[PDB]
């Protein structure tokens, strides 16, 4: 019956393309073609870059003044970082449960990430575990929206408050969710995005950084363009805009002319796009439901989600001894199309191996200190063994495929 | 009667622009748009992604097996030194006259740069320097083809062998160069490239690392993707083709499919763009000697430069005493392009400032290691007083053009 059992499969055919390319990015990728100018590092040229006018966009649509364009959301994590003076040593809380990125930018900066378990509907940082997990070290808290939640901020944001703590949005699976009304990463220190293929706003590869406080955002600037800065005024034609201020040493993590002109024509098509998905992930969320699985809830407070990922648990009592990775091979035959089990939690992903990197070799307590070992996640190992995802072009055909989407969980349920 | 002190400018007529779009990248990109895979660590989609594509080409075109391309130069070189294993605490040699990133690179994988001196002519890593300045905390020699001169690779060469020490080429200014007929990044442990908007080879911003062993790619390619690598064929469509080997811990500094696109259609020019910058700049040597400017040499055993950068010492006992700022600001008024001073030696650049940054300070020990003071360059520092530069979309034009320039420099030299 069961189609990798040699059945006869439920569906077949192709879901929708990702990425779905706005009609205005040929035209805008010709204009950059000819511009004489293809990255902010370029010299100026007489009209605005792309760089900019993407940063201006991004950061009106997040209801934010500043925008600081990057090359990943890998790049936005660590600028956002830096920039918060997270340096060697310090305590960084994150959660668990993410990707990789998560714990490994945090090692990157020369912190110790601190992983905290998760909330079990939500599976965002619980604020119960980042309090047991404040130390005299801790210097920043970074929480991830995962998947298609937004995690407890009233909670969080008191948290930082109180102990005079940075709390860092990571936006990478959020774009465009608000709470209270707020977009996500406008609510605390700094927002952080990907803009890498799977993302709902993508370019192939970028990020950003977006803040409130000017004094950041120069920051974070500086530590993407070599210790240079944009200047205040334009130059003249033929002068470079970044200027070497050097009131702090960088890297380059700068975005390209082609990948902000890019998003900023992807943009145009956000929200239409995650209205999309909102409207058939309601429709799921019944259909599951009807079946005892129990699919991924938001926080209190949230007042529209983004769904970059649809993330389901089975139904306790349902398959219990049957390994996630065939439950979700299975799922994957019927449907044509992946369901992939939840990350593994962090510290736990066979990705995630400090010791395996001799950049990372800082003597014996530094050494103890970020070993993965010390790391118990009761919530987010759960989670890994029961819950099951799919991407969100999943989420961005018809009402009729969410039925199609309850059909394969329903045949495999048995 | 100059420009800059109230008079008549000689040119005021525009220069070439760069970059020059190659006729294929339109359509490039526009099958991007359509393919459902913007970068590589999307799905497969049953065709071959444009990474693999340039891959392939730009490991071809410099006479080697391995190619893996990256977000920007300075990645590439991150990679190449992890992937010789270079971590915490070891020293990298590199040359003191160079982009900030030489330095800043190294600081970032947590080793400590060792700047040496350079030739007085070719401007590149002198080989005596290079052997007083090794110790038993050696791992790595980085080696800069700067501006338009190619190092004394033999001499470098052997004494890397010597010592037991991986050479790494960083070819980002001087892409398809070639030394006793093989191409610059292939005479050694690894090449790094950048392609960012100036360099002669751009897709606004990108890298690569080229290798002739295979482990040392297989290392790369873990170390852009956290930890995955490309399965050696592919799987069906809809499967990732990174795959988590778990063999070793990365970061994401992955070359979006859309700039991969664009550098496998501007490759296809690249020959011939240096052809055109090698004629003009021949012919601008002599007019630049009949001034008794010095133009930068290249090692014996150069078969051909790439001009990213014409760079000039000034004559002796000329100007000797007007600030290279000022100099550089007067030719620039005079030609309507962009003439600027040579690099600062990197422990003198106002950019390169370890102290700035939290992320170093991993202990007094190590602090002082990294401190820039420590170092004197006299070589590096009378070249950097005495030589200006033009960037290579000046050697794009006529000899008309190189006139120009030699009319300047004539002018401005009373
Ligand atoms: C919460 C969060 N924070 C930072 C990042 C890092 O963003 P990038 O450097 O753009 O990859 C991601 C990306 N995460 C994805 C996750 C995906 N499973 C993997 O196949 C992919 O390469 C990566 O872009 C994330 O989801
Ligand atoms: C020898 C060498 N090694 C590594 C790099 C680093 O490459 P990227 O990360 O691609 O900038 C460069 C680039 N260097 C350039 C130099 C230029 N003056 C500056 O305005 C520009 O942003 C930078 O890309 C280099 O020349």
């Amino acid at each position: 019956q069961l189609a990798v059992k040699g059945g006869e499969a439920l569906r077949t055919r192709p879901w929708p393309a990702w990425p779905q390319p706005a009609p205005g990015v040929p035209d805008a990728v010709a204009d950059v073609l000819g511009s004489g100018r293809w990255s902010i590092s370029g010299p100026y040229r007489g009209t605005e870059s792309y760089e900019r006018r993407f940063a201006r966009a991004f950061a009106a649509y997040n209801g934010v003044p500043h925008c600081v364009p990057a090359a990943s959301g890998t790049a936005s994590l660590m600028l956002a970082l830096e920039a918060c003076g997270i340096g060697a040593g310090d305590e960084v809380i994150v959660p668990g449960l993410s990707w990789v990125a998560s714990g490994s930018t945090i090692l990157g900066v020369n912190a110790v990430p601190i992983f905290c378990d998760v909330d079990p509907d939500t599976l965002c940082l619980s604020p119960e575990a980042v309090e047991a997990a404040i130390t005299e070290h801790t210097r920043a808290i970074v929480v991830v929206h995962l998947y298609s939640a937004l995690a407890d901020m009233d909670a969080l944001s008191a948290i930082a408050e109180r102990h005079g703590l940075p709390l860092i949005e990571d936006c990478a699976q959020a774009h465009g969710a608000t709470y209270r009304g707020v977009k996500v990463g406008a609510l605390a220190t700094a927002g952080t995005f990907s803009m890498q293929h799977s993302k709902v706003l993508t370019s192939g590869e970028g990020g950003a950084v977006i803040t409130r406080d000017e004094d950041f955002a120069r920051r974070v600037e500086h530590l993407r363009a070599d210790g240079r800065c944009l200047s205040a005024v334009p130059p003249a034609p033929g002068a470079m805009e970044l200027v070497e201020t050097g009131e702090l040493m960088g890297n380059n993590r700068c975005l390209s002319e082609f990948q902000a002109a890019i998003l900023a024509e992807q943009l145009t098509i956000l929200d239409e796009q995650n209205e999309t998905r909102r409207a058939n992930a309601a429709h799921l969320d019944g259909l599951l439901g009807e079946l005892g699985l129990r699919p991924q809830t938001t926080s209190d407070g949230t007042t529209s989600r983004t769904y970059y990922t649809y993330a389901v648990r089975l139904p306790d009592g349902v398959l219990e001894d049957v390994p996630v990775t065939d439950v979700s091979c299975a799922l994957t035959a019927e449907l044509g199309f992946p369901v992939l089990p939840s990350y593994a939690p962090i510290p736990a992903n066979r990705l995630y191996t400090p010791h395996t990197r001799r950049r990372y070799t800082l003597g014996l307590d530094h050494e103890r200190r970020i070993d993965p070992k010390r790391f118990a996640l009761p919530v987010c190992e759960d989670a890994a063994r029961r819950t099951v995802t799919l991407h969100h072009a999943a989420l961005l055909g018809d009402a009729d495929d969410m039925g199609d989407i309850a059909a394969a969980f329903a045949k495999v349920l048995r």
